[PDB]
């Protein structure tokens, strides 16, 4: 199957591919591949790594919206032969970010994705990474549950907090990435 990550940079994207597959990926070895999209065998699965949404120092606003663009039309052009994908936030700072962006009139990145998503029949799970420093995770995925128009009833199946940085609920992640393989 063909599994797409995808998630704002610095959420720990790098940090959870690598705990469930052990292949380190985006730490430079490969200078260059920063605003591009890299492909990791995972046993006999392949993951397709999008490059990090949004700001990062150094990146030109133009050049965010080039990779955003980039992105969209890989995904549009092979929604037919994605099986799950996985959008990976930072737990703690995307409810703040998302009340701060919508005060301004702006639709969150995170927001956006998730329909996007959607709105091709694409299967998503939601990492909500950085479980270690969120206080009332439960309250973080309603929140966001009810951003991302996501049905009360689906909310468990969606939405899985977990810690990239100290393993906490890995397994369960990749349990419900297969499920959602296999169920589909
Ligand atoms: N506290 C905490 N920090 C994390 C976690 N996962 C990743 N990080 C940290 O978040 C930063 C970005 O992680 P990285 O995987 O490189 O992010 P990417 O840009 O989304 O690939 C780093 O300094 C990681 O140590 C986590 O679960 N908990």
């Amino acid at each position: 199957a063909t599994i797409i990550f995808a998630g704002r940079s610095n959420v720990g994207k790098s940090t959870l591919i690598y705990r469930l597959t052990g292949k380190k990926v985006r730490r430079g070895k490969r200078p260059g591949v920063t605003r591009k999209i890299i492909e990791i065998e995972w046993k006999n699965h392949k993951i397709i790594d999008m490059p990090g949404f949004g700001f990062m120092m150094g990146l030109p606003k133009e050049v965010q919206e080039r990779i955003k663009d980039e992105i969209v039309h890989f995904i549009e052009d092979n929604a037919k032969n994605i099986d799950v994908a996985v959008l990976v936030v930072d737990g703690k700072a995307a409810p703040e970010i998302i009340k701060r962006w919508e005060k301004r009139g702006e639709i969150p990145i995170d927001v956006e994705f998730y329909q996007f998503l959607r709105e091709l029949d694409i299967p998503t799970i939601v990492a909500v990474n950085k479980l270690d420093k969120i206080k009332n995770v439960q309250e973080v995925i309603n929140f966001l549950a009810e951003k991302f128009e996501v049905p009360l009833s689906e909310i468990d199946k969606v939405f899985i907090p977990i810690s990239a940085k100290f393993g906490d609920n890995i397994e369960r992640l990749k349990n419900r990435i297969f499920e959602v393989i296999r169920e589909r």
